């Protein structure tokens, strides 16, 4: 059932079916003549798309084309994504989405999402009231300060929330109409954008006064006021300072989490857990060195500690196995560079000698695992990689910074320089690597896309009010538990991306069972079969009938 | 004043302004938050477009991009076309529009126009009633049987009426909302399309029974019943047989004309009229030979006769100067191949010897003017062109068949082979030609786009009921009268394409003055200054204010 | 926010303000010119209404006029009701609503509510999907078999759910857009209606097959499927058999109650609880005799027992003090007339002699309290009343059957025949009575209107899932606790009807606090101050601004 008929049905991508509108639907809904005589199936439409995509050359050109369908025919858009999520992920998500954002103003055609600028302070609710959908259940918001490892892109960062939410639906079957991408515009410090005639935001530097916090507050209140107190709000790509303080400030008041801190933490742990299964290495022999000490590093470290603790280690001893090296060097007690409360637990007494470079840090500390999360480029140099391979029989190397150009190192560099002995994972995709001896290694992608879709679905379906760290610990376990022995032997630390749909649903199932078992679910009545309940609630890309109910009376 | 507010204003390309909506319009119309904070000018938007277009490679890719804008922001679409009509004409019109039609079903995104199929017989009115616009003033309809010189493309032919109408607006300032592209689908004989899974029409051979004629009758009736008996109906790309009979059948009952017979007839004459001024040749000495004897040849021949008649020659004398050579050879009394009543006046007693090829026809008849209108490819061979150059000092050579691949010959071939002595014109665009002696020749485009926009505007504004042949004779004179002596010397047989807007308006002005003088206009009150009236009535691509009228009460 | 503009805002009674639309709203929303130049306040509008009402003569005429305003200007409709609820209650509610119902098909103008017929079996969800409001929270449904004490009125009974819901808003401030009146039409056994050409329902006798139960099931499921499992569903005026059956069947599965069994039970108990205070009578000396043994009698008796039990008596002891006399006579063990499980607890060993009439029952049993609830007219004859006055110093006499003509006796009869010693209450309104000694007695109205509004508000605000009997016991205490000692001496057994609004809110507050204290509330976060929370959530009749948020950017 839909209230609009005629042309409006075609102009609205949510309802538009193109030539898939049946003859009966066309005649009854006033579309006869507005569409070519041909009646098509979604299959034919999907074929038309794949035929055209194949003739395209640049990833960006493909991004514009596919994302364009989200604004023409929503059902078809998700069908297309669903046909081959693995081959399209690189286009609609990292790394291409990063390219899209850097040139967002140049490729603009139609707006996507909700825009709230600091100039709208005191009027946010009226803006939230302008969103057409009334049953929003999930929001992904960014202020564009830390877009991937690209930095401050301001309003051009909107491409991120839009991308994340496309994955909510494509990966976890979350209803598109229940999702709302939001961009908070308080200005940008990117000088180049301030001089770009195509910039889509306020031409001012970022407002870092109390007005900033107040706007975010008005945003949180406005969203929940209209849609409900348990509306899921996923903070995405906020700067380091703001990311933590907002998480700390709102996690016990609203249903919210930060993808970059918590989502990335879960996927990383999941990979480390998979690696532990292939190496069967002693938790006591684990020495983890982080390249970076921000949102991801701190998030990951904290989840790692929670894991070691549940495994018979004290919080203190677990923390001692973790070191961090930020842009100023190793986090050691008494260093010149600042150390906040979050970093304190991982800041140890300075070792014998103090390293100047990350390479020095690797040789002095002799870590068994190295995790790259500095979003600053190829910091895992060939020498850093060799060091890890000479020190460890099976070194674990994670280059998680996105997009591809910001990655610490490539899959080819890792596998070749370690003679195929490393266990590698990255945030951005790399194809398989073949060494001179003929062995082929398939790098897994430690990207939060394996986590937020499933966690979002569970939280939404259970009407969860708040998200604890343990929820992400569980998602991590749920992710790695899906790896098959065969896949582990392949060098895979994560289930194949081609199966991300089924993987996300299983995660959702495992997390909802966890929520119920820990009194964090508030749905009634409580379904008896959680798995069956989640699977039944998923949105489908198949067209629905728009025919009015017609029948004879006795 | 608009009756819609909110998202719908953005979903409707007619009203959507993208980031050009002012802050007040957004706040008052409920769009705040739905658009990026940025407020843009149409100039910036036009800049964004040209920036992107410049990076594209194939003409079809550009066609898809520009025509896509027509479905997103109509004002911008026409602003873009008006910015540089000359460089985009080859993309939205011939030859690219022919390529677009050939694969219309493959590049399909959104439907454009009204589709009426034979399966809708008896229900055409309900289809016409589904069109959202209430004030249609002009219709361009095709059945796709004779799409340019490409043949039967069926429903894929819809691309033609759409393009013609874009030009109604772009060239003559006719309101887009008053235009209606129509495709009559009675099936198609194109075997390739019948086996094409992306075909957009009925999968059946063309219905050539009484049902066909009845459907066309129902169409005419339905359009005029809803929009008025004086609604302009421009038949476009119909097959030979049908084209003439429908013109004869409806020209005195409805406000209708056939672009291929009459429009093309006027452009051709216009070029011949221009040529006569550059070489000052007495038409008693003009011997014209047509390659083809169909819609265009007969249309052109009839207008030529009318021109010679008003210039002191008897109809008989004028017709004797015209010869035609179709796919069976020279039209001569007593030939085996059929000769209908339209061709009879130009079928003369066989010459001394009967020609086998067009080349033979040229050498035996020794024409001074050769007009290619067979839509069959390069029939004006190098030898044909050489023959015209040896027989005449300044041969007139017209290769009017579209698209480019169907043209009788290129500008390069004509100018070079005649050593720059020919007066050449083509239906499809060719770049300037530079001969070994340094002389540069700029070929004119004798395409009906120089005629239908101006004639359509005059007929619409004058509420004309029927269109006589004389109207096209006048349009032809109006076109050529705009050539300046300096342009004649350039080898220009038509005003520069870059000036098609003002050229179309001036033609419209001359035609309306002609309509009033001949009691064919029915407008009340009758404007005293026709020129001023026409120019004031033209639709503009500048954005209109959508703000409600707000003011204070005393 | 408002998604509509122009004429539609005036055609929708929910938004229409008449001349109360401000100049700014008219100009910005496109209403300028569609309304007289005059700008009016709701005060002036209310005056216009009262001015006209005062000139009317019949109650039904007034009913048609006021109810018509609900379909023209909803805000004004409730403002009017709020101005003088006490004087209008008899018009919009009992007894006039009874008359309206009997002639519903004759006074019909616009339909109100949702209609679901047996002929729609299997298609109920599509009917529910047609209701315009998306946030329904409460439903009052009837099948019209037992409308007041009038019997089977079929679809004409829709007047009841409509009236009841008008009171949800007028008395408890429940949002009108969140209320849905429903009439289930499975036919009617009322012969007169089946021959009435203005009848509004199916022309068939009641379907009492399995199809009936199935339809009600489909109804419950469809309502909750669209609006939520906790949607409040108030059954109203269903026949005896079905009333209990559906209450027992759905009370633990849905959020539902039967107004006639539970609502009436609470208001009656409240009256008795008030009488308790005016005469300080020992519960052991309480001898109660019901005239009737159906929906109301059983409901009231059960609640009375719960009250005595909570006060130191065993269930058995309490039930022993209650006797019932239905149409076949006194409910005694072994009588010929049927006795079901609900009546068994009040069916005692036959007394010395078996009474023929209710009068005999009074003389043989010598009850101290008499409760009339047989919906059969003046069964409390002058002799019955005298018997109660001769047997008791201060007899308690309740004539609860509606409408007025169906009441067991009038207030005049009660007070005069008992010489002002009786404590009287009725379902339908009676004016004050003055005896010959000059004493004035003000009869209270023991009608469930004092209960369902407050209970509905509490259940809705607390998102309560199911309603226990104890909730009605609490509502009863909440109602009576509102009486001041001053009022008790005035013969008051209920707070003044003129204060019904504050009385309902207070009942709503007490019930919500009861729900929270007994883990039956599921709202979060839980408000600290329940009274403040409830009062802040109430819908107000004051016009709201419809102006779009316009403001300057810095
Ligand atoms: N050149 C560098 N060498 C080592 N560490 C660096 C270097 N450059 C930046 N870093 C560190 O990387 C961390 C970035 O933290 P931030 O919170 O900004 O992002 P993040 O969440 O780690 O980002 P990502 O999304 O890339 O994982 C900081 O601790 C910073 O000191
Ligand atoms: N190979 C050929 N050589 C000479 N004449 C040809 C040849 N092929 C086709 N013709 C002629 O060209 C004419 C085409 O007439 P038709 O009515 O189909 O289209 P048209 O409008 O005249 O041409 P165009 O499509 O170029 O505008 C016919 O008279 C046909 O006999
Ligand atoms: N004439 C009568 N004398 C005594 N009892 C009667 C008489 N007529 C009907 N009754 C009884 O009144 C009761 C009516 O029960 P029912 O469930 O139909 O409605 P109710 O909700 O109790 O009545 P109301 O809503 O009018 O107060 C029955 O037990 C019936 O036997
Ligand atoms: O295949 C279709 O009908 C739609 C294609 C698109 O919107 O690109
Ligand atoms: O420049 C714009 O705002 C619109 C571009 C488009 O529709 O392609
Ligand atoms: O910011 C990132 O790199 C991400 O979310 O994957
Ligand atoms: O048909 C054609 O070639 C035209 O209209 O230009
Ligand atoms: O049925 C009744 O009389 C009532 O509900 O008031
Ligand atoms: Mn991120
Ligand atoms: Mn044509
Ligand atoms: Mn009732």
């Amino acid at each position: 059932h839909i209230k609009e008929k005629g042309k409006p049905l075609m102009l609205n991508p949510r309802t538009n079916k193109g030539m898939a509108f049946t003859l009966q639907e066309r005649q009854m809904l006033g579309l006869q003549g507005l569409l070519p005589p041909k009646i098509e199936t979604q299959d034919i439409q999907a074929l038309r798309f794949h035929r055209n995509l194949k003739k395209m050359t640049s990833p960006l050109e493909k991004y514009i084309y596919i994302m364009g369908i989200q604004e023409r025919n929503e059902k078809l858009f998700y069908r297309i994504l669903q046909d081959d999520i693995e081959s399209l992920m690189p286009i609609v998500y990292t790394p291409t989405v990063g390219l899209a954002c850097s040139q967002y103003g140049h490729i603009f055609r139609r707006p996507k999402g909700l825009f709230i600028s600091i100039s709208d302070r005191g009027h946010v609710r009226s803006i939230v009231d302008n969103w057409p959908e009334n049953h929003v259940k999930a929001v992904v918001v960014t202020d564009g300060e830390r877009i991937l490892g690209l930095g401050d892109l301001g309003v051009y960062g909107m491409g991120i929330p839009v991308g994340k939410l496309c994955l909510y639906t494509a990966c976890a079957g979350i209803r598109p109409d229940q999702c709302l991408p939001v961009c908070i515009d308080v200005g940008t410090d990117n000088i180049a954008l301030l001089k770009d005639p195509f910039y889509m935001g306020l031409y001012q530097k970022r407002d870092r006064t109390q007005q900033y916090d107040d706007l975010i507050d008005e945003f949180m209140k406005a969203i929940t006021d209209r849609y409900g107190r348990n509306t899921l709000i996923q903070f995405e790509d906020f700067g380091n300072h703001n990311a933590f303080r907002f998480l700390r400030k709102y996690r016990e008041k609203y249903c919210t989490f930060n993808d970059d801190i918590q989502g990335t933490a879960a996927v990383a742990l999941a990979g480390l857990l998979a690696a532990q299964k292939v190496i069967s290495k002693p938790i006591s022999e684990h020495k983890i060195l982080f390249l970076g000490a921000g949102e991801a590093a701190l998030g990951i470290a904290n989840l790692i500690v929670m894991s070691m603790v549940e495994n018979g280690l004290s919080e203190q001893e677990a923390q001692k196995k973790i070191w961090m090296f930020d842009k100023y060097g190793l986090l050691v007690k008494g260093r010149k560079a600042k150390i906040d409360s979050y970093q304190e637990p991982f800041t140890h007494s300075a070792p014998e000698s103090i390293p100047d470079t990350f390479e020095d840090a690797v040789n002095i500390l002799k870590p068994s695992t190295i995790i790259g999360v500095a979003g600053a480029g190829r910091l895992f140099t060939p020498d850093v990689i060799r060091a890890m391979a000479s020190i460890n029989e099976r070194p674990v190397i994670f280059a998680l910074s996105n997009p591809t150009a910001q990655a610490e190192c490539t899959a080819e560099e890792a596998y070749t320089l370690t003679e195929g002995r490393c266990l590698f994972a990255s945030g951005s995709p790399f194809g398989p690597v073949k060494l001179t001896d003929g062995r082929v290694f398939t790098p897994g992608q430690g990207n939060n896309v394996y986590i937020f879709p499933g966690v979002a679905l569970a939280v939404i379906l259970c009407n969860t009010r708040h998200i604890s760290d343990s929820v992400f610990l569980e998602a991590a376990k749920a992710l790695t538990s899906q790896l098959t022995d065969e896949e582990l032997a392949q060098g895979r630390l994560y289930p194949p991306l081609a199966n991300i749909q089924e993987v996300s649903i299983n995660i959702a199932i495992k997390v909802t069972e966890y929520l119920y078992a820990n009194k964090m679910a508030f749905v009634y009545p409580e379904p008896e079969d959680k798995a069956k309940y989640v699977k039944e609630q998923t949105w489908r890309s198949e067209y629905d009938s728009l025919l009015p109910d017609v029948y004879e009376w006795p």
